[PDB]
């Protein structure tokens, strides 16, 4: 629910080691899944690493259901838990 994804957003930002890159881009390319819904954005340049990176990952997305994306996210976070603690 979009009340379970609030606190996966919250609970995220308190994990007791900090995410991978992988981990992290999955979170960022959901989270804007979830929200804007389909990437309605340009890619960064080049040469904005994290943008590109970033870009990408909400890129490979397209065409998923806000709902989905919202229930990978949350699952995502309760592995994360599982994985680092909080
Ligand atoms: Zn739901
Ligand atoms: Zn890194
Ligand atoms: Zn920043
Ligand atoms: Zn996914």
């Amino acid at each position: 629910s979009q009340a379970e994804f609030e606190k996966a957003a919250e609970e995220v930002r308190h994990l007791k080691t900090k995410p991978s890159d992988e981990e992290m881009l999955f979170i960022y390319g959901h989270y804007k899944q979830a929200t804007v819904g389909d990437i309605n954005t340009e890619r960064p340049g080049m040469l904005d690493f994290t943008g590109k990176a970033k870009w990408d990952a909400w890129n490979e997305l397209k065409g998923t259901s806000k709902e989905d994306a919202m229930k990978a996210y949350i699952n995502k976070v309760e592995e994360l838990k599982k994985k680092y603690g909080i």
